[PDB]
């Protein structure tokens, strides 16, 4: 039987990183070496300090609710549901509005990057209608009433993601010094700041922390799985990343996806065919609660048939790997995974006869809760700043230089 802590720390692991760590490379050759580095500890920081207010935020809720005397016993629980019990009407529109759109926006991107990833292996003909191809076979997972069964998907994809990083970290051991390698690091702006945005979509939550966790016979202790699960996957992402950035120079400026440039070996082509392989799950688990909010709004595949079909075609008109994922984290993730979260903490918890009834105390390194607010302060600013404030102001001029340099419906893309 799944679903214990060992299960939600491997869905934890397969989750936070699934298809970005394809394009971290380009980012980090957007951006640099030390600065990447920096960004991406401070980024999985306050990822970390996210989930955890989340999760406390969930335990406060289910106690509130067990205290008035609501019984779960067939029922589970969704983000939204929560921001609705403890802020508001409007609130709660805004959470559904912007994890749902976020959800969409997922589905469309792992669509993409599966496309992407399938070019590199046996191509005799145009991209775009490949990812027409490639349509059914996403429409065709609307039959399965779900993935019950999650601890058989995250331990295949804990152990083919470690496979895939190790590899990558490993090949440029003797892969060597690119012809003539040039490293720069950062140029201007508008690039520095797409590549700051894009790192921040692979180190947060998702919007599917919520439901990771139930089942498990002890729901307060989520610390632990994220403390591991992140750390775990720094583990996997930096010295990968960095080693590929070090070993091809500057030439992940315009081809964003690793693949595209590594020599064609079985080893690789394995790699390719596992990152395959989760990105199909990973759609799975993301399109899952869409289906579930699409059902439960609307009232065997008639009922979700009409929610993936403008999936597919969002898919088809935009072929962009990396951009795409610089615009979603400077528009929509920069929203639905920190801002919410804190501002949502913060009104609940404005008072203090909430604080005395508190579900659970932070941990012995943070003796007062003025350092709590003092931190929401901080991220919520900065992300406001860098995230929405600025992010989107380099995110979109790329998406704009992008449309003028393919324009619409491009069959080809990034070659
Ligand atoms: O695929 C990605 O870019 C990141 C990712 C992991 N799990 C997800 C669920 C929904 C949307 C995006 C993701």
């Amino acid at each position: 039987h799944g679903g214990s802590v060992w299960d939600a720390w491997f869905s934890c692991a397969s989750n936070q990183v699934a298809q970005v760590l394809l394009t971290l490379p380009y980012s980090f050759s957007q951006l640099g070496m030390l600065s990447g580095i920096v960004l991406q500890i401070f980024y999985g920081l306050l990822g970390s300090w996210t989930a955890y207010l989340i999760s406390v935020l969930y335990v406060e809720y289910r106690a509130r609710k067990e205290k008035e005397g609501k019984s779960f016993k067939n029922h589970v629980i969704q983000w939204f549901e929560v921001l609705d019990g403890l802020l508001g009407s409007y609130w709660k529109a805004l959470g559904l509005a912007f994890n749902c759109t976020f959800l969409l926006f997922g589905s469309v991107i792992q669509l993409i990057a599966c496309a992407s990833n399938i070019y590199y292996i046996n191509d005799h003909l145009d991209k775009r209608t490949w990812t027409y191809i490639f349509g059914a076979c996403c429409a065709t997972t609307v039959f399965i009433p779900s993935f019950h069964n999650y601890r058989i998907w995250s331990f295949l994809g804990l152990g083919m993601t470690t496979y895939t990083a190790w590899y990558l970290a490993i090949a440029s051991i003797i892969h060597g010094q690119a012809e003539g390698v040039k490293h720069s690091g950062p140029t201007k702006l508008v690039l520095y700041f797409t590549g700051a945005t894009n790192i921040l979509y692979t180190f947060g939550g998702h919007a599917v922390t919520v439901e990771i966790m139930h089942a498990m016979w002890k729901p307060q202790k989520f610390k632990y799985i994220y403390l591991m699960a992140t750390l775990y996957v720094f583990t996997l992402t930096i010295p990968s990343a960095a080693a590929v950035y070090w070993a091809f120079g500057d030439a992940l400026l315009d081809h964003s996806n690793a693949f595209s440039l590594m020599p064609k070996n079985a080893w690789r082509d394995a790699a390719v065919i596992l990152m395959l392989i989760h990105q199909f799950i990973t759609f799975g688990f993301a399109c899952t609660p869409l289906y579930f909010v699409w059902e439960k709004v609307i009232g065997r595949a008639l009922a979700r048939l009409p929610v993936v079909i403008p999936i597919w075609f969002l898919a088809i008109i935009f072929p962009f790997f990396g951009p795409i994922n610089s615009a979603v984290g400077a528009l929509l993730v920069s929203f639905t995974v920190y801002i919410i979260p804190s501002l949502a903490h913060m009104l609940t918890y404005r008072s203090a006869s909430a604080r005395q009834n508190a579900a659970e105390k932070p941990p012995f390194f943070m003796p007062s809760w003025t350092a709590m607010y003092v931190l929401n302060a901080f991220v919520v600013v900065w992300v406001l700043i860098v995230g929405f404030g600025f992010g989107g102001w380099a995110s979109v001029t790329n998406f704009v230089r992008q449309v003028d340099t393919f324009g619409l419906f491009a069959k080809c893309y990034q070659c």
